[PDB]
């Protein structure tokens, strides 16, 4: 069951935001959200592909223990924050995408598939390049469905060793407070056209005194400057609802 | 670990509060450690609610806490402090230093099986007398801040004497700060204020993934005011941040 609500309106408006945030309590069976149908609606998950390509790296022994380092090979990358060896959390923090690409190739197509299977992770549509399919090619992921997927790792439901979906959730961890803690991942497609626009991610949970809070939030984006309102709405929101 | 330094530098943050303690930084890829104060990195204190670490750890292995959802519900009784009148997950019962929910864990574990686990974790003198639920507050339980650091590096490692998966769910519950380029696991300790000349102690111990680097930590000062109690996070956090690690 899913149930609109209206009263998170204000915070898409005042910003001229297309966007959904999706936030159940406790459990993935009551969600709210601001929008029905763009809960469902699916988009390239981006950079939140990492977690499940993180625990399927562990699973597969592609990523060989929780203390990996991956190393950089002294080859320019795309970002300067990627030029240096990196951990499991380095790499999930900054989103570093070779390591990632990296680790992708050598799970390999069949693996890949058989763990979206397993996760129900979208449309399971890994078709395009095996280095590239979460970023510019089919696979699509709703926030509805990033919402279950993160209470299966919360609850280490997932198809995957209770240490490996350990691991990830540490990997995860945003924002440590005496009341709550964070963890959440970012996503970014790219800015794309004014016809058809990127999109925006930042899916989690949060654990406040002895609830538990599962998030997913996405929105239309053609201006990177508007980057930073994947985090302030969804915060703003679970701000005035008591949460974070 | 493997070499051990005294560094007097880090004297100015001390001597500007007061206080009379200890900082032991250790990096583990060097596996090389510094310390202010050779002499106190040595000696043994009462670990206080750093002792929840290991007794998380046993509760965990000898199936006494279920697992990491285990709510440690709150029956309606009069408690010491206000913060832990309510219903506590394993990281809130960490968080809040939760005396009667650990007191619990300790009493179930029993003597028998407390003195097993701190043998194999190496924990101090290992010295659990002086009743279950308050050995390691008012006790015989004595450990040093060159064990400790030792300890959690074997805790982070998941070199410890339980299962990997329980060494997790410790190794997250501890976590008190998070930053896009740090990670930082650390327990606060205090014993009680004791007298004028008879000191309590404080700790805050813990380590620091930042980078690729592993940064292990045991603070420890003698404190006879609770007005002092703060200075157990500012002093290392200081030394942390000139250091470069923190902040």
């Amino acid at each position: 069951s899913i149930t609109e609500n209206t009263s998170w309106n204000k915070e898409f408006s005042a910003e001229a935001v297309n966007g959904v945030f999706v936030l159940c309590k406790s459990s993935s069976k009551s969600c709210a959200t601001n929008d029905l149908a763009r809960a469902s609606k699916e988009y390239l998950p981006a950079s939140t592909f990492k977690i499940p390509n993180a625990i399927i790296g562990l699973e597969t022994g592609v990523i060989k223990n929780e203390h990996q380092v991956f190393k950089w090979d002294g080859k320019p990358r795309a970002m300067k924050q990627w030029e240096r060896d990196l951990t499991l959390r380095g790499a999930i923090q900054v989103s570093a995408v070779p390591v990632f690409q990296q680790i992708a190739r050598e799970v390999g197509e069949v693996r890949m598939q058989k763990y979206l299977k397993k996760f129900s992770y979208g449309n399971q549509n890994i078709s395009g390049g095996i280095d590239k399919f979460a970023l510019e090619g089919q696979l699509r992921i709703s926030a509805v469905n990033q919402v279950e997927f993160l209470e299966s790792l919360y609850l280490n439901k997932l198809s995957a060793s209770k240490e490996n979906q350990l691991i990830v959730k540490e990997a995860l961890v945003t924002e440590a407070a005496p009341e709550y803690l964070v963890h959440s991942k970012t996503g970014f497609s790219g800015v794309g056209t004014e016809s058809n626009p990127g999109v925006a991610w930042w899916v989690g949970w949060v654990e406040k005194e002895t609830e538990v809070y599962f998030f997913a939030f996405n929105m239309d984006i053609d201006n990177e400057s508007k980057l930073p309102l994947r985090k302030s709405i969804p915060t703003k929101i679970m701000e005035s609802e008591g949460i974070i």
